[PDB]
C-alpha cells in the first residue's frame, strides 16, 4: 500500500470536512476531502482505487505540506 501526503500547494492546507469512511472502497475519480488555501478552495479525490486502511488526519484539523493524510490499500494486484 502507499500513503498519500499533502500534494504540492505552496502554503498551508486546512481540512474543511471529511466525506469518507474507513474500509470504504473509493475509485480514482470521486472526491475525498476539501482543503482551503490563502484565497481559494481546492479538493482532493482518490488518487488510487483501493479501500481506506487507516486515517492519519482528522476533519477540521489543519496540516502543513509533508503531513500524511490517509493510506489506501490497493492490495497486491487488481483485476
Amino acid at each position: 500500500s502507499e500513503i498519500i501526503r499533502v500534494p504540492d500547494i505552496g502554503g498551508d492546507g486546512e481540512v474543511i470536512e471529511l466525506l469518507v469512511k474507513t474500509g470504504d472502497l473509493i475509485e480514482v475519480e470521486q472526491g475525498l476531502v476539501v482543503l482551503e488555501s490563502a484565497k481559494a478552495s481546492m479538493e482532493v479525490p482518490s488518487p488510487k482505487a483501493g479501500v481506506v486502511k487507516s486515517v492519519s488526519v482528522k476533519l477540521g484539523d489543519k496540516l502543513k505540506e509533508g503531513d500524511a493524510i490517509i493510506e489506501l490499500e490497493p492490495a497486491a494486484g487488481a483485476r
